[PDB]
């Protein structure tokens, strides 16, 4: 078995002369002998937390339903034949270059990478959400790009069904989602149940495309909603009128009246159809806030939208030992 920075890779033999990548899991590309191509392979160890068995199962269960361009793939799964002998779940995936987070650290992007990439990030939503899937952490660290700038959407573990139904809570509810791409709403009221959560996120991420900063670094719960309301500014009483919950509104109610900033201050360099587009995703109002269809079809992507080549989802959509059964069923078509 070969080995990379202490831990072991028990992929052999269809997968050699591995390469670190990254880092109870660790990600190193490898050779397919069969395929006679490099790939990329992740190793998952979960089994003794069941938060990481859920978000395993999650992953690995919805990955294998979709199967879209702008999605990732799951190629192969690799684990011990008995549910005794597996501590560990490898997946292995198609190799990319990097991700959108380390390119945004170093490279600055053209409009046409920027709207190439939009594009690309809202043609995978799509189909998500025509799934009734929620993914509920896209960020740049999630999109992964090869050489020639195609782009894939990854890691679905906080993913679930849309249940808007049951998206009211209490002022101040906790959530896991990574914090500066969070809407405003999951700070007030929301959690995190409907499609309009996944919009701003994306928002949150052309917005970063724009300057290689997010635009929302919050440092705390609510200092997240401190950043968000700076840069748009007090809500209008028809927004607040939707906000029934006494706690969340009186709070809203008790900040000092705050101006929105322009877009076209924050980015001069952007062009004009990208901030009018970027408006429409960081909209306040989940309920206004615009959706990923109405968003293909905006000016901005006039280039490339194209609603027969956006395909949809053809089939829409407990503790640790249950979850570990589970995984080993779910990951037996691939054995061996
Ligand atoms: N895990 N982790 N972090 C370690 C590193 O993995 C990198 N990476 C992932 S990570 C997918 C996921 O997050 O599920 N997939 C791939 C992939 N197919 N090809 C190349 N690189 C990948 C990601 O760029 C980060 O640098």
């Amino acid at each position: 078995p070969e080995m990379v920075r202490g831990q072991v890779f028990d992929v052999g033999p269809r997968y050699t002369n591995l390469s670190y990548i990254g880092e109870y899991g660790m990600v190193c590309s490898a050779y397919d002998n069969l395929n006679k191509v490099r790939v990329a392979i992740k190793k998952i160890s979960p089994f003794e937390h069941q938060t990481y068995c859920q978000r395993t199962l999650r992953e690995i269960k919805i990955l294998l339903r979709f199967r879209h361009e702008n999605i990732i793939g799951i190629n192969d799964i690799i684990r011990a034949p008995t549910i005794e002998q597996m501590k560990d779940v490898y997946i292995v995936q198609d190799l990319m270059e990097t991700d959108l987070y380390k390119l945004l650290k170093t490279q600055h992007l053209s409009n046409d990478h920027i709207c190439y990439f939009l594009y690309q990030i809202l043609r995978g939503l799509k189909y998500i959400h025509s799934a009734n899937v929620l993914h509920r952490d896209l960020k740049p660290s999630n999109l992964l790009l090869n050489t020639t700038c195609d782009l894939k959407i990854c890691d679905f573990g906080l993913a679930r069904v849309a249940d808007p139904d049951h998206d009211h809570t209490g002022f101040l509810t906790e959530y896991v989602a990574t914090r500066w791409y969070r809407a405003p709403e999951i700070m007030l009221n929301s959690k995190g149940y409907t499609k309009s959560i996944d919009i701003w996120s994306v928002g949150c991420i052309l917005a970063e495309m724009l300057s290689n900063r997010p635009i929302f670094p919050g440092k705390h719960y609510l200092d997240q909603l401190n950043h968000i309301l700076g840069i748009l500014g007090s809500p209008s009483q028809e927004d607040l009128n939707c906000i029934i919950n006494l706690k969340a509104r009186n709070y809203l109610l008790s900040l000092p009246h705050k101006n929105k900033v322009p877009w076209n201050r924050l980015f001069p360099n952007a062009d004009s159809k990208a901030l009018d587009l970027l408006d429409k995703m960081l909209t306040f109002n989940p309920h206004k806030r615009i959706e990923v269809e109405q968003a293909l079809a905006h000016p901005y992507l006039e280039q490339y939208y194209d609603p027969s080549d956006e395909p949809i989802a053809e089939a829409p959509f407990l503790p640790k030992e249950k979850l570990k059964e589970l995984i080993f069923e779910e990951t037996a078509r691939f054995q061996p």
